Order: structure tokens, then C-alpha cells, then sequence
């Protein structure tokens, strides 16, 4: 699925996004912008080290979730790779969450790094009531 801007704003405040580890709804929603344009299905292989991202947030397969092929890789969240392909964002969201637990925290992603640190992200969450 592709998400809306505001609906998915107000999806990630339900479920307790906002603020979770200090991380405000806009730096998610961010996150989630230059990640997958807000799409559940994207897939991104790296064919440097064989490893995938997937879903809404682009979570890695090196340490996250299990797809099997990647060498060498752990599976932190404790779900399958399916998993993060849903239209339900529920398992994704839960994920995320285990992700910014490791000191790293939001940083983790450098798309982050890259788009929205020390940036105005106001615009990403203007106007959907959240």
C-alpha cells in the first residue's frame, strides 16, 4: 500500500510513534518519505553485500528480520522479511522501535542522516491533526 501523508501521520501516533526513544512524528515520517515514498511493498537489494531492505522504514535483512539469504545476518526484530511487506504496518512499526533501542537510534538509517537531521521536518506532519 501506499500511504497518504496525513493518514499515515495518524496511523504512527496510534501507535505510539511519537516521541518513542526521543524520536518526534515528524523525524519518522521523514524517515519514511525518503525511505519508501510511504510504500509498505518497496524492496531495495544491495548487491554489495547481499542483503535487503524492506518496507515502509527499509529495514535491513542483515539484522532485523530473516529472508534467509543474507549471509551471516541475525534477526533482531524476531520476524520474517514477509512481515514488512504488509499493508498492516503494525509488525514494521514494532520493528522500527527495536531498531532505535540500539544506541545508534534514529542515526542508524543515513538516509536520516542525510534528509532530515538538523532540518525543519514541520512539513511532514503540517495539517494532519496529529
Amino acid at each position: 500500500k501506499v500511504f497518504e501523508r496525513c493518514e499515515l501521520a495518524r496511523t504512527l501516533k496510534r501507535l505510539g510513534m511519537d516521541g518513542y526513544r526521543g524520536i518526534s512524528l515528524a523525524n519518522w515520517m521523514c524517515l519514511a518519505k525518503w525511505e519508501s515514498g510511504y510504500n509498505t511493498r518497496a524492496t531495495n537489494y544491495n548487491a554489495g553485500d547481499r542483503s535487503t531492505d524492506y518496507g515502509i522504514f527499509q529495514i535491513n535483512s542483515r539484522y532485523w528480520c530473516n529472508d534467509g539469504k543474507t549471509p551471516g545476518a541475525v534477526n533482531a526484530c524476531h520476524l520474517s522479511c514477509s512481515a514488512l511487506l504488509q499493508d498492516n504496518i503494525a509488525p514494521a512499526v514494532a520493528c522500527a522501535k527495536r531498531v532505535v533501542r540500539d544506541p545508534q537510534g534514529i542515526r542508524a538509517w543515513v538516509a536520516w542522516r542525510n534528509r532530515c537531521q538538523n532540518r525543519d521536518v514541520r512539513q511532514y506532519v503540517q495539517g494532519c491533526g496529529v
